[PDB]
């Protein structure tokens, strides 16, 4: 039933995910000014070289990269994490325009898309065990800017054209999530939620500061998706993303000075 549309978007999610209020949602707006540099986190640790992508998902909200997380393949550790997360899967958000289609913001500032790489902590065997605890999960947040081409991206956006609508799927094997990171590591820290349905209070978000470039091509392949399933009216996946929420009585953390 949810959506990113006026009659099922972001400020009608609360009738349905009451949580959507609560202390700790995101996204939120980095103030960058406001956040402390923290020198006791550590580098965050991105072990990548295993991974196995299996599949891609248009989902209806999004499309998603999943990877096998039956073993600690692709993990991420360090940073403001203890213990180990298993890479689940990867998405975007992204806009009708440049100016807008991340989730987070840099002092109010919107980039044309976020990427999310999905982890879940070990320690709790599986993702929907995860997700009821408040260190379940840590995403890692990579801001997309337009300008020169990713090359690793584009894999990903050639073969959007075969899941061009909801329930569509294919075998997307050997896409290597490394192609997809900025040069530095250098992020913002805080507890906060999942930013779709069911919004749980399960997160620990990893924000990089240094966005990636994508061409404006490669963003526009992201822009042909559709919402709707092959039968109903076309709608383009466009502009799904949570705006920001309140901060509440939370910190955010740099690792960087
Ligand atoms: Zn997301």
């Amino acid at each position: 039933h949810w959506g990113y549309g006026k009659h099922n978007g972001p400020e009608h999610w609360h009738k349905d995910f009451p949580i959507a209020k609560g202390e700790r949602q995101s996204p939120v707006d980095i103030d960058t000014h406001t956040a402390k540099y923290d020198p006791s986190l550590k580098p965050l640790s991105v072990s990548y070289d295993q991974a196995t992508s299996l599949r891609i998902l248009n989902n209806g909200h999004s499309f998603q990269v999943t990877f096998d997380d039956s073993q600690d393949k692709a993990v991420l550790k360090g940073g403001p994490l203890d213990g180990t997360y298993r890479l689940l899967q990867f998405h975007f958000h992204w806009g009708s325009l440049d100016g807008q289609g991340s989730e987070h913001t840099v002092d109010k500032k919107k980039y044309a898309a976020e990427l999310h790489l999905v982890h879940w902590n070990t320690k709790y065997g599986d993702v929907g065990k995860a997700v009821q605890q408040p260190d379940g999960l840590a995403v890692l947040g990579i801001f997309l800017k337009v300008g020169s081409a990713k090359p690793g991206l584009q894999k990903v956006v050639d073969v959007l054209d075969s899941i061009k609508t909801e329930g569509k799927s294919a075998d997307f094997t050997n896409f290597d999530p490394r192609g997809l990171l900025p040069e530095s590591l250098d992020y913002w820290t805080y507890p906060g939620s999942l930013t779709t349905p069911p919004l749980a209070e399960c997160v620990t978000w990893i924000v990089l500061k240094e966005p990636i470039s994508v061409s404006s091509e490669q963003v526009l392949k992201f822009r042909k998706l559709n919402f709707n399933g092959e039968g109903e009216p076309e709608e383009l996946m466009v502009d799904n993303w949570r705006p920001a929420q309140p901060l509440k009585n939370r910190q955010i953390k740099a690792s960087f000075k």
